[PDB]
């Protein structure tokens, strides 16, 4: 399954751009897990297709996202190639949900 442990050590692209406690050149990811996309981040400034793409971030929609953000979202200032590795993505989103 998703490995917590796995995931801390491949989220480390993803650090240059968020953290757990405040936004940056990308929003906080805290309890990001089954939010709604593009509406919190305290006031954080999402792109006008993340906010309006209604989508939830359930564990199949960060899947899509981190394998390949722009197709999920197509115009999203997430400037990410995505992870190639599905065991790695899940590994992120066990990580992700600790947090
Ligand atoms: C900077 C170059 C980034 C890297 C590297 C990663 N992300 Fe990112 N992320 C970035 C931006 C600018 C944004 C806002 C996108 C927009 O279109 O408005 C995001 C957004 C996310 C989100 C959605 C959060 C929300 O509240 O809806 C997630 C879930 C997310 N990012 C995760 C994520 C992870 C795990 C990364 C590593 C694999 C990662 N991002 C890389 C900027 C950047």
């Amino acid at each position: 399954e998703g490995d917590a442990a796995a995931g801390e050590k491949a989220f480390a692209p993803c650090k240059a751009c968020h953290n757990f406690e405040k936004n940056g050149v990308g929003p906080t990811l805290k309890g990001v897990v089954g939010a709604k996309a593009g509406e919190g981040a305290d006031g954080y400034a999402f792109s006008d297709a993340l906010k309006k793409s209604g989508l939830t971030w359930d564990q199949a929609d960060l899947k899509q996202w981190l394998a390949d953000p722009k197709k999920k979202v197509p115009g999203t200032k997430m400037v990410f190639p995505g992870i190639s590795d599905p065991k790695k993505v899940d590994d992120i989103i066990a990580y992700l949900k600790t947090k």
